[PDB]
């Protein structure tokens, strides 16, 4: 794959083969402070080039009604609070700015035993960390972002493995997550981008103590420095809450 050197982005040559196996209105309102147009084209001025491409190799046409607004927010630097359907393109809305951000600013330097990843996204279920899981990996292609993915109710031996050989972006539930921290495996100062999907599911499941213990009580990059994107269909209080706890003068996007 790619490489991070000498704070350059270096992407791997394209391997023709592999790309056959990897590859092959909804209303939005957006409010806050300083809002910026939504894009109507995936531009490489706005997106990291690398990406656009693999874009492109997905034969991805018009960015979603969440990407159209997430793209430009997270470049821009700012914290997004979305509150969208399942189908209107979640996971893009968040894994493109995510990837696109870092495959432009590269990560932190580390002091090298523990796993000090650039961006994290916690999810409720196994199946949607598999998920994010397997879109990542597809988008990451040659470039130098290595993806893994953790979740509970499964041998916790392999995943520390996994995680030695190296991880920059990390899915997994909060469970195991905090589980992998208390056995000191894993780092989060060099933390950049905090992504929490279907926030709303995982309080309904009592997660909140493990995530707010996550995000405040261990080393993770303090809000307003990392950036943070959170997702959930539904906005009660305490997702209001959670919002005004983890981001930092935030937008709100509403989609469907």
């Amino acid at each position: 794959g790619g490489r991070w050197i000498d704070g350059k982005h270096v992407p791997a040559p394209r391997n023709e083969k592999a790309e056959i196996a990897i590859f092959g209105d909804i209303p939005v309102d957006a409010s806050g402070k300083d809002v910026p147009e939504p894009i109507t084209e995936f531009t490489s001025p706005p997106l990291d080039g690398l990406l656009l491409e693999n874009i492109k190799l997905a034969r991805f046409t018009k960015p979603t009604p969440v990407q159209k607004y997430s793209v430009p927010i997270v470049a821009n630097g700012r914290d997004l609070m979305a509150c969208a359907q399942t189908g209107s393109g979640k996971t893009g809305g968040f894994l493109f700015p995510v990837l696109s951000e870092s495959f432009k600013t590269g990560p932190s330097p580390q002091p090298e035993r523990k796993a000090y990843p650039t961006a994290v996204i916690m999810a409720p279920t196994r199946e949607l960390a598999t998920q994010i899981f397997d879109e990542a990996k597809k988008f990451t292609y040659r470039s130098w972002v290595k993806a893994c993915v953790v979740y509970g109710g499964s041998p916790i031996g392999n995943q520390l493995r996994e995680i030695e050989r190296g991880c920059d972006l990390l899915v997994a539930t909060p469970g195991r997550l905090n589980d992998l921290l208390e056995r000191g495996k894993i780092s989060l100062a060099n933390v950049k981008y905090l992504v929490l999907d279907e926030a709303d599911r995982m309080l309904d499941m009592g997660f909140e103590p493990q995530i707010r213990h996550i995000v405040e009580d261990c080393d993770m990059t303090p809000v307003g420095e990392r950036q943070t994107l959170m997702f959930s269909a539904t906005f009660p209080a305490d997702i209001q809450h959670l919002a005004r706890d983890f981001l930092s003068d935030y937008i709100f996007l509403s989609v469907g």
